[PDB]
């Protein structure tokens, strides 16, 4: 095939985009509404969020999502 190009991205790029919670989930993951009104899913990693104070709706939060997978996003509660 003429001058076909490998499928090999290079470069990743992750954005923190913070908004607030829309809706608290039990499956370690939580509805986060961001300032653009889109909505994605900021997941927790880590076991550290059973200990963690689950984050209700209306806390204000940050998450990073690569924009590829805009779909989802880890949490970003920001600890000292």
């Amino acid at each position: 095939m003429a001058h076909h190009h490998h499928h090999h991205m290079a470069k990743e790029d992750t954005i923190q985009m913070q908004g607030e919670i829309l809706e608290t989930l039990p499956n370690a993951t939580f509805k986060v509404k961001l300032e653009n009104d889109h909505i994605v899913l900021g997941h927790i990693s880590g076991k550290m969020r059973m200990h963690y104070i689950r984050i209700s709706p209306g806390d204000k939060v940050t998450v990073e999502l690569t924009p590829y997978d805009l779909t989802r996003a880890r949490i970003v509660f920001r600890a000292r």
